[PDB]
């Protein structure tokens, strides 16, 4: 197969469909089916070899994990492209692979075809003979200690449309199959105690066809709003490689983590200076607060379990992204070891974002005054994870800021309310026998930092009041107050969590250095506020499942491959054992005091349902930031070109 | 004098005449001069009855606020402009006004002219011959109990400019003159016992001939992103009516808060539905944190001492808007009595905000999707405190919230900084002999709510753990989570903060409706997280001034006028008495349940000075949201057209 431009771009379709033809000669004889086939990126230390110090272009590699029938759990390796051959490969027999679209579209037909399925929908209210109009949201069963991993297995929320074109989300079914993905059978069925039969009332539908019937009739198309670059866009790709605005990085994508940012840098008026090695989103957890069975189950590490690549929604059409935009592609494997391509599924582009900075001298009645404006780069991808949609903006900003923004919308996860059913504490009446539960959408935020190079260190920010007392001579009038930096000795040190009381802020800094100005290293300084604290308690599947979630931040020693704090192959894990986060953590002795860290954010929202959500939900926002501050000596925008600019002379001079 | 189309419209440049010709009658022969001549509302019940149960039209009155030379203090009262003469007046002796333009501009020919402050002047390193490259920025004392309100004083911030286009700040000098603004003269310098002469440094300077010099050049001008509305915009007002997607309320202006939004309404498909009937920013206080004398005297409340409206920004010419634009004027009165108007004072347009809501079913790989873009309309202002600048944006949204985005921006507040002085813990060294010191940035976000009509409550809202453990019948996985309501009952109930621990919210609701689905009153939530805490001492300055400042939320019985948090005449005052927000909150017994309430919110940032920041800092966003909760029976933008939408059928038929 043919080398890439650059050693971090994702494999072409020929390199999956090379990879692939190796692993099924390897196991020549064999039904096996392909469950993932993806980059193994090149080793931190031989990729800034070759980047920066004239050293080999390393090898090509290509991860893959495969499925054998009548085999248990999966068989991973690594195919050297080069020479087309396995260089790598082991059997997990006691783990569950990621769930893709292929492993999920299955299912339901299984369950419409299930005597047991049949038999319960009748029970619900539904004729045998209108099972076509039973349909269903093949989750993976999360972790069931009836069966641990023993069988791949996917637990399917039923749903009920009267017509096709319904969102279903109004009509859930009381009971929850259990299916054997593996094998196509559905080998068991929780059913509640309190039977609840399918809600009588009409589906509570969104589109317009919908509206117009719902209410009057849709509104009148607005006024259009267009936008246009005449003369086209600021920034340059080469491939998959961007430069904007002094930033220069490489747009990279993958089946789990979706858009994967590396070596990023900034060009200080000529010195091109590193500060991200790599960041992305590592894994996510959207725990449900209902504590009734079988609910314990819903609390889906998408990214894991799922893929934000996998899942992610083709933009062009849509219009999800407005103005002058280029796309990226991804490419995948199927079941079969071909590749699939999911068109348009990275989109970049740069808009207006308001005041860069302004500044007006009252002397002359602001008449002397400079006024410059932003502009932003954006990379953005959005996903579907059956019922909602994460909207996902890496943001880059003019005064060298990076910025994450996430728009969760889509619908909420429904299960039945029976007519005089209170919706309890647990979650919400949104729609007539419909209970929307509460539940929290968590990200854990990997970022690989390279602060203006190598050797960094990380530290918590907390502001305070001088400790001297109000009237002493230390603090006379009492408005003395400082930022406290606790810098992070050991991995222990680290696992900490946003407060509101000191206005808590993160620094990763390169203790190697020092802005000559203010004295301090140079650092970018993690603001990030909507941290939930994990609801779910201590020795919950939850707590367990998700080890990251605990703490807003989690600081490790960095070592090559170590992305997912929730382990490789999160479903059906029961959250016992050292892997992921908890192995990196240890026993939290470590050093991660200049030297090569790993900076684990989590982050995200608390959901408590209302009707304004349903049946379609508006966009709800989630953002954090990464700013330099003693980074540069200097605002680094001032030599962009103001949008107004008149100088006091200029001011007297115009009469 | 014309009545206005409104009952709220400011007062028009012939009320103000009309109001002060009335003022100068009554004062006859006296040496009076104008401070404030402004708008004093409608009572609220009046208004409303007035608004939806054809009552009378309201009285058209002007509150003012005069000084008289000679006499101590002010003196203030209402004019009736109908009948043309003073309905109410009063002698205030011990209190001092807001600081306007006029008062502010005298200050500093009078330091340039003063033999004290020139001998220091040419103590500082600075020749008694070029007293004109000497510049200051004339404050409020604030507070100083050298002489409390006895006598109307400035503090003088003093810079210097080697050359009128250079910005000051890079050029603090050591001392600080105190000066008796109706006198005209310097009673007093606050001099260091440790001397810096000035900065022999170049300036740190920011227009483009500036960053030519000291980089190599600008950067070439950018490709334009040019936004255009070729059929007009889809907002609608009859005078300072506003009509938009819904949403119907008034945009008046006044000299203290600026922008004052009332008289909000949501038009339900034919159910118009009130939300507030007055929102605003009431008060701010920004204080440092350097306990050093004299800089205890560094805690501006801008709002009060200077005003919002005052300070305001003519926004047309710097480009600080983009699109299809919509302006206001404002008009107040000058120390003699004669209207002035500031041009473009608000700017009104709106734009894309990107997705409103998105759906798309993995059935046929999203071929089934629904998506609608989401605009935003945006009431905007931006005003000069002296060396910052404060953008503020208020904004409407198509899911029926309304957002206060505040940008700060301009430049930081400098004093000098030895040569081999550590800027200590209290600042940073931004640059060669400059130290910015730390400080906040607080504001007083006033509430008047009629959430769904009359009889409002405030709560707040924390998620908690089940209080069942890990393992009971109750909990069995321990993932059970809710939310706790605390409906405040009491005003001393209402004084409470943001805790990250609980991701705490608080909502505003109607005790007397119920959501239909959810059976949850309707409300608006309030969604904000940049709540700092008040880190100056009790009992100190800060604290004493700004009584609202102590707590996230202050919710207090309503009564007509009472606006103003830190009292009505701000400058000066010790923050000794009941007046303000602690006169509101009296011994916090009063009721607040089910009646006519006023919620305020204390939010903003924690500023600690980087290099980034000089000499002209990058915006810094700030931001709050009021969400309506359990308002809506469902989504209320759906009847909105798509920007895309295919049908699952549409998509079989699509070959
Ligand atoms: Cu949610
Ligand atoms: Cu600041």
């Amino acid at each position: 197969p043919a080398r890439p431009a650059h050693p971090l771009d994702p494999l072409s379709t020929a390199e999956i469909k090379a990879a692939t033809n190796t692993v099924k000669s390897y196991f020549a004889g064999k039904k096996i089916s392909f469950n993932t086939v993806t980059l193994r990126e090149p080793a931190r230390k031989a990729y800034i070899q070759w980047k920066e110090q004239g050293g080999p272009l390393p090898p090509r590699l290509a991860y893959y994990v495969i499925l054998e029938a009548g085999k248990p759990g999966v068989k991973e390796g690594l195919v050297d492209l080069a020479s087309l051959s396995v260089i790598e490969t082991r059997a997990l027999e006691t783990v569950q692979p990621i769930l893709t679209v292929e492993d999920l579209c299955s299912t339901e037909e299984v369950i419409r075809n299930d005597p047991a399925v049949i038999e319960q929908c009748v029970l619900s209210g539904i004729p045998a003979n209108e099972m076509h109009k039973v349909y269903c949201d093949p989750w993976t069963i999360g972790y069931d200690e009836r069966w641990g991993t023993g069988k791949r297995l996917q637990q399917a929320l039923v749903y009920y449309r009267s017509d096709e074109d319904d969102s279903q989300y109004s009509h859930p079914l009381d009971f929850c199959p259990i299916v054997d993905t593996e094998e196509k059978k559905v080998i068991f069925i929780d059913i509640p105690n309190r039977r609840r039969k399918v809600s009588k009332h009409k589906h509570a539908n969104f589109y317009p066809k919908h509206m117009i019937e719902k209410v009057g009739a849709m509104r009148p198309e607005a006024p259009p709003i267009n936008v246009t670059q005449p003369e086209g866009v600021s920034f340059k790709m080469t491939g998959n490689v961007m430069e904007w605005s002094n930033f220069k990085f490489h747009i990279g994508f993958n089946y789990r983590e979706g858009i994967v940012l590396s070596d990023v840098s900034y060009n200080d008026h000529g010195n091109v200076r590193p500060i991200f090695h790599r960041i992305s989103l590592s894994e996510m957890i959207v725990p449900a607060g209902s504590p009734e069975f079988p609910h314990q189950r819903k609390h889906a590490l998408d990214i894991g379990e799922y893929g934000a690549g996998y899942m992610t929604n083709p933009l062009s059409l849509g219009c999800d992204c407005k103005g002058v935009i280029h796309y990226l592609d991804a490419h995948f494997s199927d079941r079969a070891g071909d590749p699939i391509t999911v068109k348009n599924a990275v989109c970049i582009h740069e808009e207006d974002d308001g005041l860069l900075f302004k500044h007006s001298d009252f002397r002359d009645n602001f008449a002397t005054s400079l006024v410059t404006r932003a502009t932003k780069l954006v990379v953005s991808q959005i996903f579907t994870a059956a019922n909602y949609e994460y909207c996902l903006y890496w943001v880059f900003m003019q005064d060298g800021a990076i910025r994450l923004d996430i728009r969760l919308t889509g619908i909420l996860n429904t299960y039945i309310l029976g007519d005089d059913e209170e919706a309890g504490p647990w979650g919400t009446r949104v729609y007539p026998n419909v209970n929307a539960h509460n539940h929290q959408h968590l990200f854990s935020l990997r970022i690989d930092p390279r602060i203006d190079g190598d050797g960094n260190s990380a530290a918590a920010c907390d502001a305070k009041s001088s400790p001297y007392p109000l009237g002493s001579p230390e603090n006379m009038y009492g408005n003395a107050f400082y930022s406290e930096k606790t810098t992070f000795k050991t991995v222990k040190d680290s696992l900490t969590n946003y407060e509101s009381a000191t206005g808590r802020s993160w620094d990763i800094f390169n203790p190697n250095k020092v802005n000559p100005y203010s004295g301090k290293p140079p650092s970018y300084k993690l603001v990030s506020t909507q941290c939930p604290p994990l609801l779910a308690k201590e020795g919950s599947l939850v707590a367990k499942r998700a080890p990251w979630a605990s703490h807003s931040v989690n600081v490790v020693p960095y070592k090559d491959n170590r992305l997912y704090p929730s382990g490789d192959h999160v479903p059906q894990w029961s959250g016992d054992g050292v892997r992921g986060m908890r192995e990196w953590i240890g026993d939290g002795s470590e050093n991660i005091d200049n030297t090569d860290i790993l900076f684990f954010h989590t982050f995200g929202i608390t959901h408590f349902p209302a009707p304004e959500d349903f049946p379609l939900m508006p966009a709800e926002p989630i953002t954090l930031m990464l700013r330099p501050r003693h980074f540069f000596t200097e605002n680094p925008g001032l030599d962009i070109q103001p949008s107004y600019a008149m100088t006091t002379s200029e001011a007297k001079r115009a009469v």
